């Protein structure tokens, strides 16, 4: 073996991730404005727009669930709050109309009350929301809420970065499988465990074996430009889920600061120690204030746009059909 | 597949870019200041330099049309203007002599009335000139000029950047196909959409389509240094159009500025968002102020003369045959 | 042959370092705080912690010693200091109860006579500590240790980068086999002897050799992360050897330097002048002070117990059968 | 082909500089103040030490060149100056006792005689010193040298960088072989004419054509560290051609200059505006002070005996059969 040892398995893979790679422009009778960007969240939830924000205290309460269901795609609800309060978001959100929102959930022992609160407050979609779905607590969760409450509510199951996990929550039962271990941008399990699987890879892997069996993939964490939600999407997810785009909104949890003259708002890993409050596997951190939710969406979907326009990809579905280059660090 | 999935075509190449190739020595009889840089700008028109000057504002109005096919290349004016303008600034280079000059056209309302009025003020070139030539609207566009107007004038379609792309436009009647999907410097689409082609690769299968139909390839953006002009054309490319190479230069539009004592001018993409007063794939930016038109390209065609004689290659038709070592990250 | 000439044995392999893999999350029903972090540092004797500090004179007398021992791991004694001196910190550390304690050894003319003071002391563990461990006066010292003291003392060898090396010391005797030639955070081999092996393949070939032979593998030099512990230990090594991640801690030698305003501690190879005080192959430099030994243990086997429970690794044994994915300069 | 186009040759090979590969430890019984370093310059000429500085008006004239044969290798003579000038420096050289000494030569109208009048003056190796020696003047000029002052004098012709253009100057009768078009540190080949070769692959293809003729490489141009000339000899050079590395010394041409309380000496590439005096492919620039000469060349001597204690090699011809490897970005 060139790199080492005499077993060919040891390094299993090369993982690309979004910076990697390309899309590819295509035959296209398709332009930007007449594309249509809804997909799958989940078996039966369709958005008219595949952008959902990220679980965490620092981008999603109920004001930014509230502007991402109207802007067309969803808000999950963060759980690093009393149930009582998280329940009392749900309520606050569907007070605001017919409005989809999801809600996080763990696997502790708070998880289960946590969940059935959630479904009185009228939850559509319950995220069970941890670091490593590959495993018999997270699978029995996701299974047991399917069994229990999944005639009324679609159960997302994450997060997992090989397909012999994703097709281990697809037998679960899930109705959506999240991809992300180690890419987000304020992540720091690869430096402190050493563990990850870049995005473009892991989204490649677990789609096969998720789309077999129709069960949407939502790629969620490592994209930082509109061109990583076109390529997230082109490797076979149906959504991507984002907390650094969006953290920078008015919308989202938090105060203005202002250092060295220019405008920021924090934004921090549920992994940093200020989020448990210890082993810590996210940062606490800034991002540029963005303005509000509606026009970083309206760019981030008119990057998208474009890419179905080079594509000829005139659905997300056809999009998901199309080729990539592989470029190399000159790139 | 090492890269995810079950599918070897989901990516679809490995794409090389300028800097990921050196031009290898070969032997040689030819002193640089003897080789012939003449070459081919369309089936019909041969230009004494291999070189043509972007189609936009910060580029190319008459007064660097002038120099430009003085210096013995071509300046394509740009059609970011009202069409009588355009006519009107065909017939100023007209005035300096027999200059040759292209314009671009692109495939909206007033296309077809830019073209005639351009036709009409003595134009040599129509430059069909778009993001993405790989359509039956742009197809259509070059098909019928080349079909009403195509004895007397020749015509160029553009931009691709895949051998199908290119096949297309040769059989729609292109005299020649202009290649860059995302490289440009000022360009953000790769970012924006997530789209391109690196440009070595994207040359290399434009030309497997067009070369066998004696059809030249126009390498259009990314070309940063002399050397990069000699990449493109041992690539196969026959010709080299250049932006921000030419945007420093006296006779592009535009003023001096003048930023911490040192000289620069403007530079913007045409899809900046400045250019089209929306979803920008431009920026804009600045250049260095480089002086006159007529020694700027002495230093490009003074490289292009070093590699032809490193290379043996005693006319642009040799260079095209010569070979490349591929380079690492560290070289 | 693609990268020159006609051998294809010139280039023997492609050495990969630790920033080149990540550890791929796998099915796990470990716990990070239920995970047995025990490992094997020799033939006979077990860590509670896979970690020993680098023999080096800033980051291992006694006082580091036995802040190791009591952590779970090990120090090695550093040996640029009298005989009388070193056997004096090996008692020191006997002194504050049943501690385990190491202590590098040369192969020079008073090796011998040092190794001898260092078990009459009552030392555990005797390093033969050399840079190039693949020579016939090494091998010798190795064998003649272990069969004069050998039932009372483990004789580690090193360092070595191949298998045959490593091969090499087993057929010696040695009761663990050290891996690291270039790879250390101060080292300068690389550049002044053009000399090194990639750390996770120099892993992986020394472990082919000695596994087979029941024969521990330190992973010695480059760590830098909690992260490349895990690494290091997936790789096949059974412990790691750290100089860089402890010099700063306050058990280490030397006082706390002051520079614009932030705390470092010296640390420096012990091939560099100050140390050999001549063609140096370290240099002198500076950490960041990290406070107690006990807190940054804490951290670094907080993050190896992560992987663990990432890769469903219940114990060290089976960290070392987890697999990697290769990721891109991108990544 | 993965990188475009049909032709499978069009890209030749993948390029190796220095600083792609690191030389693997084996086994060794050599100490490195044991080492012998000496290594033929020429068919017939064995140096001490495999160095020689380069023909450059701001690195070898006769302090350089007696400093240089002192310290067991031999200078070259740099050529900018009138033929009386560089002749009267030979008998400089001469002048200080029994000192070996090149002196370079063109291929232009006054070669011939600078050629005749460098013989006269006693010189013992002339270089025919070109970019480009794969042409047809240029191995004229080596052959007519060979059968001409032959049996008194050494030829080397260079520069080359392929098999087939080595081959040719062996054919033409040369002594020795120089490698190197584009890798020097001052050099703007590579931008400017968009062509080079990677030395490590450069040394590989030219020793393929060298080396079965009993003909030595000398590697140019390149080399940064003293590990580097380890690298160029075990690639299967005999000899390396400093210019940086020698530059900042003592000996070398120029004044001391003083910037930002740092002391350096101006280097300038012989294809430079200043030097030539037009389209340069060299930059005028500055090295570090170094010191003495004698100083430089022990530190680089000792960097090249601790490559041969690490590879076991007792002479040069050993080091020339080492193994290397391959390194990633991240290494
Ligand atoms: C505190 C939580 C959440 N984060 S997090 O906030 O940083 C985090 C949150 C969401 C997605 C993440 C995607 N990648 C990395 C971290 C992510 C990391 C640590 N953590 C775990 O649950 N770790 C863990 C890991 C493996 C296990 C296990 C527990 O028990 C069995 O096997
Ligand atoms: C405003 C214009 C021009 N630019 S530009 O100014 O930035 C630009 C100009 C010229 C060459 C370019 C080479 N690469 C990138 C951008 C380039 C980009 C956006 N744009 C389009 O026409 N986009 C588009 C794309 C695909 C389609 C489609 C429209 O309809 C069918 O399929
Ligand atoms: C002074 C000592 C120790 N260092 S060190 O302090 O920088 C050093 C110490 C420990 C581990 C190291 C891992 N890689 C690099 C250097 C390391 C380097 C120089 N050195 C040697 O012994 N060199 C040497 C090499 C090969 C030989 C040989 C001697 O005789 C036969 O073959
Ligand atoms: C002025 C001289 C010397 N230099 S230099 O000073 O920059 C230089 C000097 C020495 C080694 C060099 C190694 N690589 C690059 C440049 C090197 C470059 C330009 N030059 C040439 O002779 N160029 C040239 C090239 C190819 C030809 C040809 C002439 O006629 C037939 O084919
Ligand atoms: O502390 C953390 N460490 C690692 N991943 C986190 C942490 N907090 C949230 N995440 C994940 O990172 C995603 C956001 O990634 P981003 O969009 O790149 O910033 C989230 O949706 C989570 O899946
Ligand atoms: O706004 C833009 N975005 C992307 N490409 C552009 C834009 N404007 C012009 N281009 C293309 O970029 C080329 C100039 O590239 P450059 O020489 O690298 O600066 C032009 O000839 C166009 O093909
Ligand atoms: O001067 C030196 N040059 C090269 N390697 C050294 C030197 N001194 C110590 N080492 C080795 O570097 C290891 C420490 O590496 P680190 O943990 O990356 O700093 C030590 O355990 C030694 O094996
Ligand atoms: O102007 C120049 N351009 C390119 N190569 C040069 C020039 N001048 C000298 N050289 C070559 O560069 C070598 C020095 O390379 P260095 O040791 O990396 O600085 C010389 O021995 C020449 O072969």
């Amino acid at each position: 073996v060139p790199t080492g040892g005499d077993d060919p398995t040891k390094i299993a893979m090369l993982g690309l991730t979004f910076d990697d790679v390309l899309l590819l422009p295509a035959a296209s009778d398709v332009l930007p404005a007449n594309a249509d960007t809804s997909s799958q969240l989940t078996k039966k939830i369709r958005l008219k727009v595949p952008l959902v924000s990220s679980a965490m205290d620092t981008v999603t309460e109920a004001r930014m669930a509230i502007a991402m269901a109207r802007a067309g795609g969803m808000g999950v609800l963060h759980r690093n709050l009393p149930v009582a309060e998280q329940a009392a978001q749900v309520e606050t959100v569907k007070r605001s109309g017919g409005l989809l929102v999801g809600a996080a959930v763990g696997v502790g022992d708070d998880a289960w009350e946590r969940a059935m609160a959630l479904r009185d407050a009228g939850v559509d979609v319950l995220v069970v929301d941890t670091a490593h779905a590959h495993n018999r607590k997270v699978l029995d969760m996701v299974h047991r809420l399917k069994t229990t409450v999944g005639d009324e509510i679609e159960v997302v199951g994450g997060n997992v970065a090989t397909r012999a996990a994703a097709a281990a929550l697809v037998e679960a039962g899930a109705d959506a499988v999240k991809v992300g271990v180690g890419p987000g941008s304020i992540c720091t399990t690869r430096v402190v465990a050493g563990v990850g699987a870049p995005q473009i890879t892991a989204i490649l892997e677990a789609v096969a074996a998720c789309a077999p069996h129709g069960v949407p993939v939502i790629a969620d964490g490592g994209l930082q430009y509109s061109g990583d939600i076109a390529k997230a999407l082109a490797a076979g997810a149906s959504t991507a889920m984002l907390g650094s785009l969006l953290a920078g909104t008015a919308e989202s949890p938090g105060e203005l600061i202002l250092v060295n003259g220019k405008q920021f708002k924090s934004y921090r890993g549920m992994g940093s120690l200020g989020a448990m409050q210890l082993v810590p596997e996210g940062i606490e951190g800034r991002v540029p204030f963005r303005g509000p939710l509606s026009t970083v969406i309206h760019q981030l979907v008119g990057g998208l746009r474009a890419a179905m326009g080079y594509t000829g990809s005139a659905t997300i579905e056809e999009l998901q059909q199309a080729q990539f280059v592989q470029i190399t660090a000159a790139g």
